[PDB]
DNA sequence: CGGCCGGGCGCCCGGCATGGCGGCCTATAAAAGGGC
DNA sequence: GCCCTTTTATAGGCCGCCATGCCGGGCGCCCGGCCG
């Protein structure tokens, strides 16, 4: 596949918007470059216009828009409703034949597609060739006016619309209107006159929002065609629908600056048709009143509607500001947020006037409304632009005069400090205001019903007291900024409040203390307000709250079950305690014996035991357990009450030094502040309370740097690194992972789990606080943190190692992963003057990624993510100059597991970002996909999900401007590494030149070639030539030159990288004599070692496996001393014949698969003799995972397969095992190169086959069909092989053949039948197996030599490789094998490069019997193996690499 | 005493096709309104 | 039976897969011997 389909399938595909601009970049660079190619790119673009997803349709009309931009411009002279030559011709017909469809998406596309094509090419639309310039120019015209024909009758006929959202939308009329649009930018002025007389001026607005809006500047004062379009808004405008005022809001809003400089005439009726439609309160579920505010804020905008505006004011203040924009105050509580958003944005855009008219409207009635909305608002969004609004309106009111914002808000100030400082209550028993206090917008007194019942289980306690820190931030400011003298009543107010029997006024009066403070000039003004709030972090807190009455009645009437329930049914008189208080304490008009929780505690201890001894004896045994399951409630709900009351009161601490060290004291004995502050940090549930108490502890640790003492200051520092670390899944806990090696972590009650997070979350806003609090200055003002993060960095350097390190009991290993935490929690907050401390930490990250401690690893890839996330440049230099040159040691799997795990993190954290550097690391995890550890394979395989959809832009991704050289040359060799790979170009082979070395042929040149290109890229495969080929001096050959290249690296290099590993081979016994004499009489500069030996022996060369380069041993010596072979690495691991490895449960398998090796290779023949199966076995070994699990490959390939047998070319079977075959093809088609011995060889006879046929013997017939009537299934096989015994037919054959100058072979699958001695000149031999192994050679060697032996017979599985047998001719079958490749090995004897005749082989095929089927198995079988093998050659094999590897 | 001995048997080969564990997947349960 | 919404959640059956074979045929290993 080329890069142009990869590249397209992105715009809807792509992970994230950047990947997809980023190809549609790519997709206009390479129009660019090739500009004769158009076509193709549009061909492939286009379809997706009709595409479902919308974000797919957008993108690709982006696409399709920069593609043409780039292309030259053209100039060749010098009723049925819609519900659910010029170059682009054909295209843009496309578009139109189909912008009639009944699908809305096939519309939408069509529209955004012809809109792209005209917005740049419209000019030269509708020209032909060969006319005259200026018919040409009419026939433009033509064109652009049918196109603004069609497109204005696809806007009148169109009624789709979504009702999703409050603003209806209608997506057709939008898209058709920038399409006209981008029509009407290049027509001559008689096509708009023609177009404004088709869009008649009557209400098609979303029509006219771009019918003008185009040509403008043109359009200006041109008489009715501008006179007209304002008559149409306006009386839009005054209509009844709210779509259509919608609608005609959001058109005059982006032309209200040329409609406003059109007249100013127009003025003065726009202006009062807005205000008049604004005036009527609309409908209450109406966005449209959005609408209008937005258009009423734009044109007041402008100064020439000012100056309108203050000139309407003539006769009367009816229009001026002041008595009109009280109008906007009813819409402040409308139902929908759009319109709230509205009048507070359009307000603030009035208040923001200047001009002397704001004076008039700021007065008190909108501050008090405004506190309203911000007491009662439960939108985010709107409480933010409430306060916003507020600062606004108390800041332009100060601006006149402080006194008149005092005097002003004076009337208001009492009521709103009752609603600022009100309590919150329980959830089923709220605590409501009173709503006198509330005012209506035209009203004295009052949809906002729960947040003033205060019904917090129905809105939640976050919105409560969201909306109480709101109010305190309003009301600290007022009190700020108004004088001193007029502060009596809320100072009063507040220290009334700090005394409260309530939990939440006290909060709620520290908060407004605490912004008043921060508000004022100086911090010194506040000071009065000292002591009480010293009184309240020191003094004792209250014994009780109100807000606790609740729990303390449950308590009462739990403990009063107890009391009277369950001594009824014990049997215990009456008087047996007082009765309980019956009013609780907390409440009002509660005396002071009212019943408490320490009443609670005495009766559930001490009247407990009372009453039990006062039970009778005997009805204490029936009694006692339901009394202790009363008892043990009691107790829980005592617990429950006490929990709650620590919880208020540690929150009103935690307000109160926040007040405190707001207001800048320091206190020469701050024992009890911090305490309460870090409480607030640790178990605060509320996130504003805990932010805000993260922001007084960076204060804090300022404020105590610049006085200069520093014991607190370094105890809070170091608390808050141990907080940042409490998180089990941002620091482990070493202790559980101190018993875990060479394991990916990545791979691998309830309550605590919550705790843990929200200290983390606490303890990280403290931190990120306080590094933009000291910016530059923080490493050094502040040197503990130093300590915490650096200590165990500087240790353990040089390869230190304490012994305690590894102890589960030692802190220390817990106190490692806690300092390498905080580098992470900390430095992209940090200031830039601080990325040269980082950058000079890295060389100890990098070391603690090559580290040997799993944790190092984890922490050291994290930490590296994300330094090379913010610290870009510097961090990635370091990753590819010394990591990524480390994942390819075979020893040290500590090197490979953590320079993987840091491109897993890197990926997750650097998203987008990757992109300039897919190109370092896609070849490392290519290879690491088939690595030996199973757990690099899996994290390989997910970051190569990632890795490989981003390969098809790397190609062009703009360099980062601050690259070192050394990243460019990386760039640059990495790009012509990866050039070989991804084109089907290749190189001269990998050889080295030694003087001893032997010559290379032809075919052996590309194997090798072959070879070298899978090592390179670190690619497994099986050179499944046919056999007298000569593999093994291409297997010595790629082995010595890969050994070779290796030590000479070694002297040039000091890394770890090259150890001279050993090399492991793995052959039949009886080819290691082959293998060692070509090793030494073609690589004399290689050492061999044969483990092969008697069982005994092999201990007197254990050792010396990891001392010689190359390493022989046998299958069975392997398989029965895995347990000792398995403990030692390889650089190569060569299997000479592959095919014994074929059944996954065969014990030989299980111990081949568990040799950790670096490369991979498999010699054989026959890769597939009778299933698929055998073929996934084989890439078991070689790249695990390339073919999935057993059952993904059963279900993708074999059961096909199988089902393929018998077909009749029906769709129902044979397509699914063609497309079985064919997958199973592409998949594996660079991992084999096979070659023929008809290709190679030059001295070869040709091989002809003929198969024999004759009818069954009329008793073996007789008896068969008796048998018929007459266990298991394969027993009837068997008999059928036994009584299909054709020796006529073999005396006739042999006669023929010149027996009894021609010579025969004859090979019988039944040993029965081989000694039969029917028909009674001929000399023969027997070769049966069962012949001693010695005597087999001399009786072959025998025959082979002298003509007076004219057949030879032998069974068809005796000896393996090797028994040439070459004197003869013909070669006769006279029982065919289940495996077809057992009958073409039987073949090869005797067909040898030996051979001088002409080879023809005979089958005796008995027709009507089982032999018939087991050739129709043998021909399956054959087609089913070549097929899967028909085409492999390094050119030939396809160079789509890197789409394969996804199982 | 050293060295080649036979010698046994565990391992793998291959067929068809049957029976016994599988994982996984709805279905299980509750209220209720509407219409078919 | 059919559908919509919602929080809760886990264990039976149904369709598959999957190792079962068992007669000759062979290879390779170690495990017993002895021979001049």
């Amino acid at each position: 596949a080329t890069r142009l389909d990869r590249l397209v399938t992105i715009l809807e595909t792509g992970s994230t918007r950047l990947i997809r601009d980023t190809a549609v970049n790519q997709l206009a660079d390479w129009q660019k470059q090739h500009p004769e190619e158009l076509f193709n790119l549009l061909s492939r673009v286009v379809p997706y216009l009709r595409h479902k997803d919308w974000e797919t349709r957008t993108t690709a009309a982006k696409a399709i828009g920069k593609i043409i931009e780039n292309a030259p411009l053209y100039d060749p002279n010098a009723g049925r409703p819609l519900l659910r030559e010029w170059p682009f011709e054909r295209l843009c017909e496309f578009l139109k034949v189909d912008l009639f469809d009944p699908q809305w998406e096939t519309r939408h596309g069509a529209a955004m597609g012809l809109r792209e094509v005209i917005r740049v090419h419209g000019a030269g639309a509708g020209r032909r060739r060969g006319k005259t310039r200026k018919e040409n120019n009419d026939l433009n015209r033509q064109w652009l006016d049918d196109l603004a024909y069609r497109l204005l009758c696809v806007l009148m006929l169109d009624k789709f619309t979504d009702y999703s959202s409050d603003t209806s939308v209608a997506p057709i009329r939008e898209t058709v209107g920038q399409t006209l649009g981008a029509v009407l930018r290049h027509i001559s002025v008689e096509s708009v006159h023609a177009i404004y007389r088709l869009l008649y001026c009557m209400v098609g607005m979303v029509g006219l929002r771009y019918v003008v809006a185009v040509r403008k500047d043109l359009l200006l004062q041109d008489g009715d065609m501008i006179d007209g379009v304002v008559r149409c808004v306006m009386q839009g405008l005054g209509d009844i629908d709210d779509d259509v005022r919608s609608v005609s809001a959001a058109t005059l809003i982006p032309m209200a600056k040329e409609f406003v400089m059109m007249r100013r005439s127009a003025l003065d009726s726009l202006i009062n048709i807005v205000w008049e439609s604004l005036s009527n309160l609309g409908d209450d579920l109406s966005a449209s009143t959005g609408k209008i505010m937005d258009l009423l804020a734009t044109l007041c905008s402008f100064p020439e509607v000012l100056e309108a505006m203050k000139v309407s004011a003539s006769q009367d203040e009816e229009r001026s500001f002041t008595l009109l924009v009280p109008r906007l105050y009813p819409f402040l509580r409308h139902t929908i947020t759009s319109v709230r958003l509205a009048v507070l944005k359009a307000l603030m855009t009035f208040a923001n006037l200047g001009g002397e008219t704001s004076q008039g409207w700021l007065n008190g009635r909108i501050l008090r409304l405004i506190f309203q909305n911000i007491i009662v608002e439960r939108d985010q969004d709107t409480l933010n632009m409430s306060l916003e609004l507020w600062t606004t309106l108390v800041r332009r009111l100060a601006a006149r005069d402080p006194a008149i914002l005092a005097d002003e808000f004076e009337a208001h100030a009492e009521p709103m400090m009752q609603l600022a400082l009100h309590p919150i209550g329980v959830p089923r028993h709220p605590i409501p205001m009173n709503p006198a206090l509330f005012q209506k917008p035209s009203g004295g007194t009052y949809v906002d019903g729960h947040m003033i019942q205060g019904e917090v289980d129905l809105v939640g306690v976050d919105v409560l007291i969201r909306s109480r820190i709101s109010a305190a931030k309003a009301m600290g400011l007022i009190m700020s900024f108004i004088p001193t003298p007029r502060l009596a009543s809320y100072d009063t107010a507040v220290l009334q409040a700090l005394s409260s029997p309530y939990a939440s006024t006290q909060l709620a009066a520290a908060m407004v203390i605490d912004e008043y403070a921060k508000n004022c000039s100086t911090p010194e003004v506040a000071s009065r307000f000292i002591e009480p709030l010293q009184k309240i972090i020191d003094l004792e807190r209250p014994s009780h709250y109100r807000d606790l009455v609740t729990y303390v009645q449950r308590v009462r009437s739990a403990s009063q079950q107890l009391i009277n329930l369950f001594r009824d049914h014990g049997k215990v008189s009456q008087g047996k305690l007082p009765t309980l208080a019956v009013v609780v304490q907390g409440e009002p008009e509660a005396g002071p014996g009212a019943f408490s929780i320490a009443n609670a505690e005495k009766v559930v201890n001490e009247d407990f035991e009372r009453l039990k001894r006062l039970m009778a004896p005997g009805q204490r045994l029936i009694a006692l357990p339901q009394l202790n399951e009363a008892r043990e409630q009691t107790v829980e709900v005592i617990e429950e009450a006490k929990a709650a009351k620590e919880a208020r009161d540690a929150r009103i601490k935690a307000a109160a030094a926040c007040a405190l060290v707001a207001m800048k004291v320091l206190p020469k004995k701050p024992s009890p502040l911090i305490k309460a502050i870090m409480d607030s940090i640790k178990t605060e549930e509320n996130q504003e309370l805990q932010s805000r108490s993260a922001a007084t502890i960076a204060r804090l640790v300022q404020l105590f740097t610049e006085s200069g003492r520093r014991g607190p200051a370094e105890k809070v520092v170091a608390n808050l690194v141990k907080f940042s670390c409490v998180e089990v899944a941002e620091t482990p806990e070493f202790p559980i992972h101190a018993h875990k090696t060479n394991v990916i972590l990545s791979m691998q009650y309830a309550r605590e789990a919550k705790a843990a997070r929200i200290t983390r979350r606490g303890a990280k806003e403290a931190l990120e606080i306080l590094s933009k609090n000291f910016g530059a200055e923080l490493l050094e003002r502040v040197p503990t943190l130093r300590t915490f993060m650096e200590e165990p960095l500087v240790r353990a350097f040089s390869g230190d190692l304490p012994p305690e390190a590894r102890d589960p009991e030692n802190a220390f290993g817990q106190e490692i992963v806690d300092a390498m935490s905080v580098i992470r929690t900390m430095t992209p907050t940090l200031h830039p003057a601080l990325h040269p401390f980082v950058m000079q930490q890295v060389p100890l990250v990098i070391k603690a990624l090559r580290s040997d401690l799993s944790v190092f690893r984890y922490m050291a890839a994290k930490c590296m993510a994300t330094i090379c996330s913010v610290i870009t440049v510097d961090g990635m230099t370091a990753l590819v100059e010394k990591v990524l040159p480390s994942i390819n040691n075979p020893l040290d799997l500590s090197f490979r597991q953590g320079a993987i795990e840091v491109i897993y993190h890197l990926i997750a954290v650097m998203g987008d970002a990757i992109l300039p550097y897919v190109i370092f690391l896609i070849v490392p995890v290519l290879g690491r996909m088939s690595d030996s550890d199973n757990q690099i394979r899996l994290i390989a395989t997910t970051s190569f999900a990632t890795l490989v959809k981003l390969v098809p832009l790397e190609a062009g991704i703009p360099d980062p401007p601050g690259l070192s050289e050394e990243l460019l040359k990386g760039r640059d060799r990495e790009r012509t590494f990866i050039a070989q790979l991804l084109d089907p170009k290749k190189i001269e082979p990998f050889k080295i030149p030694v003087a001893i070395k032997a010559e290379l042929r032809s075919y052996q040149q590309e194997g090798v070639n072959w070879l070298a290109f899978l090592n390179k890229y670190h690619l497994h495969g099986i050179l499944c030539d046919d056999m007298g080929l000569g593999k093994t001096l291409q297997t010595i050959c790629i082995v010595a030159s890969d050994h070779h290249q290796r030590a000479e690296e070694f002297a040039r290099t000091g890394a770890p990288e090259v150890r001279k590993l050993p090399s492991l081979i793995i052959c039949p016994p009886t080819l290691s004599g082959h293998w060692q004499q070509e090793i030494k009489t073609y690589a004399p500069f290689l050492t061999v070692t044969a483990y092969v030996g008697s069982p005994a022996e092999r201990r007197a060369m254990k050792d010396s496996l990891d001392k010689t380069d190359i390493v022989i041993t046998s299958y069975d010596v392997c398989r029965n001393d895995i347990d000792v072979i398995e403990k030692y690495n390889w650089n190569y691991c060569v299997l000479d014949e592959g095919h014994l490895i074929k059944n996954p449960k065969a014990k030989i398998t299980l111990a081949v698969k568990r040799l950790t090796s670096n490369h991979r290779l498999i010699l054989t023949g026959t890769p597939i003799q009778n299933n698929v199966l055998e073929l996934w076995s084989l890439f078991d070994f070689l790249m695990p995972g390339f073919l999935g699990a057993e059952k993904v490959f059963l279900d993708r390939f074999a059961k096909p397969i199988a089902n393929s047998r018998y077909s009749k070319a029906s769709s129902k079977e044979q397509e699914a095992g063609a497309l079985a075959i064919e997958a199973l093809h592409k998949q594996v088609l660079p991992f084999l190169l096979r070659r023929l011995k008809e290709e190679v060889l030059n001295d070869l006879p040709p091989k002809i086959l003929q198969n024999y046929y004759c009818d069954l013997s009329d008793l073996q017939r007789k008896l068969f069909e008796d048998f018929t009537k007459r266990q298991h299934i394969f027993q009837a096989l068997q008999y059928m092989r036994k009584l299909c015994n054709k020796l006529g037919a073999l005396r006739d054959l042999l006669v023929d053949c010149g027996i009894g100058p021609h010579r025969a072979l004859i090979f019988c699958q039944m040993k029965e039948m081989l000694d039969m001695v029917q028909n009674t000149s001929v000399s023969y031999l027997r070769l049966d197996g069962s012949v001693e192994a010695n005597k087999r050679q001399d009786i072959v060697n025998k025959f082979n030599s002298d003509p007076s032996y004219d057949v030879l017979l032998l069974t068809t599985s005796v000896g393996g490789l090797g028994l040439n047998l070459t004197g003869a001719d013909t070669v006769i079958f006279v029982e065919h094998d289940w495996n077809p490749q057992k009958d073409l090995q039987a073949m090869d004897r005797a067909h040898r490069i030996g051979q001088k005749k002409v080879v023809n082989v005979y089958r005796i095929i008995t027709r009507g019997t089982l032999e018939e089927k087991i050739l129709s198995l043998q021909r399956f079988k054959i087609d089913v193996a070549s097929t899967v093998v028909n085409q492999q050659n390094a050119g030939l094999a396809t160079m789509d690499t890197d789409q394969i590897l996804d199982l």
